[PDB]
């Protein structure tokens, strides 16, 4: 079976619907399955928020260091980070660390207000060439993952392209970018994801993100210890809404297409 075969197949054991899509950024080839439908991102749409905080601190020497106050009714559904710091305050930065490497939600909707709403987190993904992202909501709502609802979607290419560009690429300066990178490599959520599909030494940045209807994404940047970067996005949707979420689908997918590198 040929790597399509492959994915096609794990799709059809899998009880939901499988996107994927890998960047080689050896040669800029792809391996790509449903890479243009689009899937619910669920935390997976923090990178964006934190990436647009990152471009802002280009222009401003002070923003990183910014302080917000954390207060009980910034409280939501989960923030391990947040709960530790009520009636204190929180930098910009370490809003950032949070959302991306615990995904704390309350640390998400401090980003997202500080940038003045969803709609501020499209506007930076457009300004890369993203066309297809959208930011509609808020956390925790952002993560419902409705079938067919485009509120906070993607597709697997774009943002594979797109997190190539934050990541590898051209969209942030080159502090942000380390920056960005740090954080994604920093990451304590995904062990279990497409981490677990790979060799065990190989440095991978990643952010994962979980939502109703069992859906189940990571996104990463992987770095090979003798070949270049790949750039691989594995989302996972099932059919009703109750369903137990899967990483071990999104590991199985990570073997499937790093198979050779
Ligand atoms: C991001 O995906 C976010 N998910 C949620 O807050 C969830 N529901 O909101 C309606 C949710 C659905 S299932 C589940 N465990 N959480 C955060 N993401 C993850 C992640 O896996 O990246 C978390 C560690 C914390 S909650």
């Amino acid at each position: 079976n040929s790597v399509q075969q492959q994915l096609e197949a794990l799709e059809k054991s899998s009880g939901g619907r499988l996107g994927v899509a890998l960047i080689n950024t050896a040669d800029n080839s792809q391996i790509l399955y449903r890479a243009d439908e689009r899937f619910a991102m669920c935390s997976t749409s923090k990178v964006m928020a934190a990436a647009a905080v990152l471009k802002q601190s280009e222009s401003d020497k002070h923003l990183l260091n910014q302080r917000v106050e954390i207060k009980k009714s910034d409280l939501v559904n989960y923030n391990p980070i947040a709960e530790k710091h009520v009636n204190g305050t929180m930098t910009l930065a370490e809003l950032g660390a949070a959302a991306l490497q615990y995904s704390d939600n309350t640390a998400m909707n401090k980003l997202i207000a500080h940038l003045g709403g969803p709609d501020k987190v499209t506007a930076f993904a457009r300004s890369l060439g993203d066309e297809t992202f959208r930011l509609d909501r808020t956390a925790p709502t952002l993560n419902t993952a409705i079938p067919g609802d485009p509120r906070d979607t993607t597709t697997p290419l774009a943002m594979a392209q797109t997190l190539k560009n934050l990541t590898l690429g051209k969209a942030l300066a080159e502090t942000q970018r380390a920056q960005l990178v740090t954080w994604l490599k920093g990451n304590t959520t995904g062990s279990a994801s497409i981490r677990a599909g790979l060799p065990k030494s190989w440095v991978v940045g990643d952010k994962t993100g979980s939502g109703d209807y069992g859906t189940t994404n990571d996104i990463a940047v992987i770095w090979p210890e003798n070949h270049a970067p790949l750039v691989l996005v594995t989302y996972f949707t099932q059919p009703e809404q109750k369903a137990e979420n899967r990483n071990d689908i999104l590991a199985a997918a990570a073997k499937i297409v790093t198979h050779g590198f």
